[PDB]
């Protein structure tokens, strides 16, 4: 027998190989930065410096032959290709007429985007997140935002993964018209323009590749040579810890919806659907697609956009066309893919789409039962209430009434229940509807006692402007505040109110507030009680379950209440 091969670790790139090639130190077009190969190129050097080297070699992964070739004297390079990611015990065997000799086994790493090659992610979750025994058939969803790793300092390993069925990753942009992105900033718009260089309009790209796959997270054990890093590598490792977890990319949202209005032309839908198929094959940890078009018919960031006649049919056709594509992927891979959408629940939004038609192609509708009122104007209201609040005028709840100035309420008020009922009224099955909880508040200032029409209800007052605060308080944008900020800075440990604030609750609407009478600061949010009410509502109607926006803003209280209400 020949001398047993000695595998050359140093000369073989430390046995680290990858199906994906990702730019780490530059920023350019998506197709320039991201290169996916169906087979990883494997190059293993070995030596047989003493005795006979033999005629041929065999390469084994976990005792199974994967490659063969000729020995070239006392130093041989074994080159081959491999289409499956993972960690394998590799042996290299040398053979001649007398027999064969196997090397010592050594671990080879082949990176793929399913995370097969990765150990379960090490978690660092706030212990306030409690343990539950929620029925696994109940949707318990949340949004994780790409940009949350910056100021918000909220990373993948912070997510209470055991308390979640679905993680929606916000947000995936579509190349094309994107003027609304400028409302976030020039930097964000420029990032998107850079990502879209050498990319056809209406194709998907990664907005922030630094956050997505470049940034080294030490808690994930990322090193200079690690082929996949950032949030994406961490989500891959998360899937290894929780293999039943569904991770779904969310396309669009408030500032990334502009290209959706061009989907009235099927040619653009064709381009989009094809790019999503490619995206899902490239990033294998993803379990389907979430469409967050805000909104068919208009009413989104771009005030001028919207086709009330053609957007609904385009939306239905998109769902049908995505489902056809996902079915293709299911046949090719043996996997199951989900198709979802986050939708507006105001009467004016729902009426622009036949959801009974659209939903036949969809697994879930994430009903965005929040943002009903906010600092965009001086009108206080419950931003995420279940029912009609005390502040609402006669005829406001169901519509048909008139406001304080005499202008007609053209449709039902913005509440969670009104939205759900309008969807059911179209004939949408309850078991496809997912009810939304808010992990943040919206707020005003200047709502002082003298502005109230009902002295016991600050929701009847009038504001002078938006809520202001620091990022330490969870105020990243004026008029918006993390729930964990509200708890730490307005509610306090006993929810009795701190720093000048009092707690209140509209028992009818199922909606909490905190109110500082002196400054007139007023915040509308979800708390334990209102979330329980939502959970009880979901059970009663046989809804699919609950979802939340956004997990980084929770301290555990909201997701805790979600599970406790679904019990």
């Amino acid at each position: 027998a020949p001398t047993a091969p000695s595998i050359d670790m140093y000369g073989s790139n430390n046995l680290q190989f990858s199906k994906i090639e990702l730019a780490m130190e530059t920023t350019s077009g998506y197709n320039d930065m991201v290169k996916y190969h169906e087979l990883a190129k494997i190059k293993v050097k070995f030596n047989q410096w003493s005795g006979t080297s033999g005629d041929t070699y065999n390469v084994y992964f976990d005792g199974v032959k994967v490659a063969t070739g000729a020995i070239t004297g006392s130093q041989t390079t074994a080159s081959f290709e491999y289409g499956q990611g993972g960690l394998y015990q590799m042996e290299i065997e040398a053979c001649d007429a007398t027999g064969c000799s196997k090397s010592a086994p050594v671990e080879i790493t082949i990176a793929d985007t399913d995370g097969s090659h990765l150990k379960p992610l090490t978690m660092n979750v706030d212990p306030n997140n409690k343990s539950y025994n929620t029925d696994p058939s109940i949707v318990m969803g949340t949004y994780f935002v790409e940009w949350g790793i910056y100021g918000r300092d909220y990373t993948v390993d912070n997510m209470p993964v055991d308390n979640l069925t679905h993680i929606l990753y916000g947000f995936i942009p579509i190349c094309g018209p994107n003027e609304s992105v400028k409302s976030v900033g020039g930097n964000s718009f420029n990032a998107l323009q850079t990502a879209c260089r050498g990319v056809n309009d209406y194709e998907v790209v990664i907005h922030d590749p630094w956050a997505a796959y470049q940034k080294s997270f030490p808690q994930a054990g990322h090193e200079y040579s690690t082929p996949i890093k950032g949030n994406y590598a961490m989500l891959m490792a998360l899937k290894q810890r929780n293999p039943d977890l569904k991770i779904i990319p969310s396309i669009g949202g408030w500032t990334l919806s502009d290209p959706f209005y061009d989907f009235v032309d099927k040619k653009n839908r064709d381009t989009f659907v094809a790019s999503v198929k490619k995206f899902l094959k490239t990033w294998k940890f993803y379990d389907g697609v979430d469409i967050d078009w805000e909104f068919p018919g208009g009413g989104g960031a771009a005030a001028d956009k919207g086709d009330p006649v053609n957007d609904g049919p385009a939306y239905i056709a998109l769902m049908r066309e995505l489902r056809v594509m996902l079915d293709e992927l299911e046949a090719e891979t043996g996997r199951t893919y989900e198709l979802t959408s986050a939708i507006g629940v105001g009467y004016d939004k729902i009426e622009d789409v036949d959801y009974a038609d659209a939903v036949q192609y969809m697994d879930y509708i994430f009903a965005m039962t929040y943002d009903f009122y906010g600092g965009w104007n001086n009108v206080p209201g419950h931003q995420t209430a279940l029912y009609c609040g005390s502040f609402m005028r006669p005829g406001q709840c169901d519509g048909g009434g008139v406001d304080e100035n005499g202008e007609p309420y053209k449709g039902p008020a913005y509440t969670a229940d009104n939205g759900i009922q309008l969807l059911l009224a179209q004939g949408v099955p309850a078991n496809k509807l997912v009810l939304g909880t808010a992990m943040y508040g919206r707020g005003w200032e200047g709502v002082t006692p003298d502005t109230l029409t009902d002295p016991n209800d600050p929701m009847t007052g009038t504001a002078t402007g938006k809520l202001k605060g620091s990022t330490a308080q969870g105020v990243w944008e004026d008029g918006v505040i993390d729930y964990k900020g509200i708890k730490s800075f307005m509610l306090g440990a006993n929810n009795t109110g701190i720093n000048g604030f009092e707690y209140g609750y509209d028992a009818q609407a199922e909606a909490p507030w905190v109110w500082n009478r002196s400054t007139g600061e007023l915040i509308t949010f979800d708390d334990h009680r209102s979330v329980l009410a939502k959970g009880n509502y979901a059970k009663s109607l046989g809804l699919a379950g609950l979802f939340s926006w956004e997990i980084d803003a929770d301290n555990g209280d909201i997701l805790n209440a979600m599970h406790e209400g679904m019990a």
